[PDB]
């Protein structure tokens, strides 16, 4: 417990969900993250994630200047996996911003700290909100 | 001329651009949002939108907060348009934020202002920049 906390992550892709896409489980997700991966589009890039009782934010680990915020309303899903063939953990967190005509799937890769914890701080917070 | 400059606009939609949609020129592009609007997917949102030598900003009309921001580097395309069946302007961004795995169409509906001196100011900004 803590209302406001921060890990360092990197977050690796974000990539929107459309009805006809045929991605409609955490493993189907996993899965075309590992194809992402494979045609060059994952590059690493770390992070700040920040969660407080209203929203979700990524920020610049140096310049602390905010790079994006998702408040607790706009967060569909939140889950930490383990894909096949990776000995960590990814943090998964599917948005539904108000502008955007789909959801977006956001995949981060936790450091010392794991995803497990993140999902549970974010999970906690989602649970309180609602 | 004027370094930054805002207009009221309405935004109707947001959504992603992938490499198999068959959407490749502004008429595909003002094509899909007539269908979106058919299937009840397009709703007129008030917004602030702000053109800096830097960016470009949308805002909440009353309370001024930062709704988003586009740097001009993430801008690839600005153009006005006015589909079949319509009176008015469109403004259209196409931006490529470097999160994302595919770049976003936004489309703007302008008031009183019009769309083509949004585009002309935007456009403007995109050229000293670049
Ligand atoms: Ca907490
Ligand atoms: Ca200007």
């Amino acid at each position: 417990m803590a209302d406001v906390s921060q890990y360092h992550v990197n977050h690796l892709v974000t990539f929107c969900l459309g009805e006809e896409d045929g991605v409609h489980t955490v493993e189907d997700a996993s899965r075309k993250l590992a194809v992402m991966d494979s045609q060059g589009r994952v590059w690493a890039q770390e992070m700040l994630l920040r969660v407080s009782p209203s929203q979700v934010t990524l920020l610049d680990p140096v310049s602390k200047e905010e790079l994006e915020s998702y408040p607790l309303d706009a967060i569909v899903r939140c889950d930490a996996v383990m894909p096949r063939g990776r000995s960590r953990s990814l943090l998964l967190l599917v948005c539904q911003e108000p502008e955007r005509a789909q959801p977006d799937v956001h995949f981060f890769q936790g450091l010392l700290l794991g995803a497990e914890l993140i999902r549970e701080d974010i999970q906690g917070a989602l649970q309180n909100y609602r």
